[PDB]
């Protein structure tokens, strides 16, 4: 199971890790992805979880995109986890760099309802452009079901946790 993760709720739980090298030491049922609407997994969490799949999530992810079209904001898709998950989420949180609406963040960790236990990162955080402390708040105000963080930035993590 997971390992060396601060309690932070009930249902969430904490650690400065690099989600791509957790995925490949625990091997969760589920791993959530910072995907954006197309599901072009360039950097940030998306690059380095795909990197780690040898492309095989971004093959798989065009093929979804040309049957189905692109997500939506604050929407998801359920796609293999390849050789880091049983299943991985892609999960598109709003990115202000782009003019998102902030307010789909809520909308966008209402997925992680879905399923019992995920692994995931802040959504919205990183690349994305938001502020990381409300997304962990929106986080545990909304997810209801088991959730693993992984939080890359070990400045962040204490903030995050000296903070909450
Ligand atoms: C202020 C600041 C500075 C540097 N990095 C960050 C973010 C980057 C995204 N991120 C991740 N967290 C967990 N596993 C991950 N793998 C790849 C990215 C990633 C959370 C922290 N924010």
């Amino acid at each position: 199971s997971f390992s060396g993760y601060l309690k932070l709720t009930d249902n969430v739980y904490i650690k400065n890790a690099d989600i791509v090298e957790e995925a490949k030491k625990v091997k969760p049922t589920v791993v959530v992805n910072a995907a954006n609407v197309y599901l072009k997994h360039g950097g940030g969490v998306a690059g380095a979880l795909n990197k780690a799949t040898n492309n095989a999530m971004q093959v798989e992810s065009d093929d979804y995109i040309a049957t189905n079209g692109p997500l939506k904001v604050g929407g998801s898709c359920v796609l293999s986890g390849h050789n880091l998950a049983k299943h991985c989420l892609h999960v598109v949180g709003p990115n202000v760099n782009k003019g998102e609406d902030i307010q789909l963040l809520k909308s966008a960790y209402e997925n992680f309802n879905q399923h019992e236990v995920l692994l995931a990162p802040l959504l919205s955080a990183g690349i994305f452009g938001a502020d990381p402390i409300h997304s962990l708040r929106v986080c545990v105000d909304t997810v209801r079901t088991n959730v693993y963080l992984a939080v890359f930035d070990k400045n962040l993590y204490d903030k995050l946790v000296s903070s909450f």
